[PDB]
């Protein structure tokens, strides 16, 4: 079947308009209806759009669904942004019994100034190595909003095996920190020329690389 | 409109059976298909039941959906309860005028065993020292329950400045992870013999120590 591709995050100040795209991988966006669901943090989801642009009763007309056949995409547009619009937004369609969801888009209504993350990539420590561990840590500090995406590369190939990322937490400077760790064996860590941590925040992606050496 | 009413919370111990009910307020439960979604906190949800009782590929056969017309309810029944089943569960049906979700049910799996944290201390990266920074990270993974206290030492004396610890977050092994980082100048780092990270969990302390390495 097809995928539905949503940006990981979006942000704006109160009173502004924000748009969340939902691109269909293969086939025609207009072949099947698209729904949008809102989840506020610590809340149950609710439908804000069904059948591309239908608004259920109780959902203000600040929320608007559209289809662009040229780009093969759905969009949810929210005008007059209010703090309660801060939530995760998922688009959803079908082909046959195949329900297809997007990955979700975290919408932040800016409570403070944007801050790009400090990203530090650490190669394995001597002590963990002699315990037969080559865990790498990617430390991500001092960012707002609190939404990041982390991907790892062995040389050039995406890694999915062994990646863990913490949920961003508010630190004493009122900015967010989190860590991504890749649990490698020594044999894996040494069997490559370099590893990489790619951090995406506010659509902007930074990339750090470490290589094996001996000191 | 109609509403789907779920319990707020249920608790049960491993290997036992738990049942979550989803009562339709008006209309017959069987007029429309019920879905069940599982959400681990900080994650996108996954479909665990569709069409009242159909399990997607990769959902364990311990998850069973049912309909009871007389009590106008849907139920999700989890057999052989495991710790990874700790999550929020949401039912969902159709209004033709809407997609409606229940308020969701937090499933607590009682009697999870203690797990001591795995602790890995990383000295400053080379590249970071070239950019005039000397952050140390202490990775704390695989611990239950999800509370730790971290103290840092410069040589043998307490470090009272530049320490941050992330809020522990449940990872895919259903154990917690967190990082403590110490923001030092290159000067502070080279002026000491060593720095230590001391992690206390359930009364047991684990201490790790790194030193400026020479090549
Ligand atoms: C992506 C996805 C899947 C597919 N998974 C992906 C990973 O591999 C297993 C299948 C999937 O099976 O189900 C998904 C359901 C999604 O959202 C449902 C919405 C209405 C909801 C439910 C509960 C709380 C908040 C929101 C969103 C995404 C999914």
């Amino acid at each position: 079947n097809f995928m539905l591709n949503q940006p990981h995050s979006v942000s704006e100040s109160p009173g502004k308009t924000v748009t969340i795209s939902c691109t269909r991988s293969s086939g025609n966006i207009d072949s099947n209806y698209v729904q949008w669901y809102q989840q506020r943090p610590g809340s149950a989801p609710i439908t804000v759009i069904y059948e591309d642009n239908q608004r259920p009763s109780g959902v203000p007309d600040r929320f608007a669904g559209s289809i662009d056949r040229s780009s093969n995409s759905a969009s949810l547009t929210i005008s007059g942004l209010k703090t309660e619009d801060e939530a995760d937004y998922y688009c959803q369609s079908y082909d046959a019994r195949n329900v297809v969801f997007g990955g979700g888009t975290r919408l932040t209504v800016l409570g403070q100034p944007k801050a790009a993350p400090s990203v530090t990539l650490f190669p394995p420590s001597s002590e963990e190595l002699q315990a037969n561990k080559a865990t790498l840590v990617c430390l991500i500090s001092d960012f707002y909003p609190g939404a990041v995406t982390v991907a790892w590369k062995a040389d050039s190939s995406p890694v999915k095996a062994g990646v863990e990322t913490t949920t961003p937490s508010k630190q004493s400077n009122n900015k967010y920190a989190a860590s991504s760790y890749l649990s490698l064996t020594p044999e894996q860590w040494k069997s490559h020329k370099s590893y990489s941590c790619q951090v995406t925040h506010e659509g902007s992606t930074v990339e750090k690389t470490v290589a094996p050496t001996e000191c």
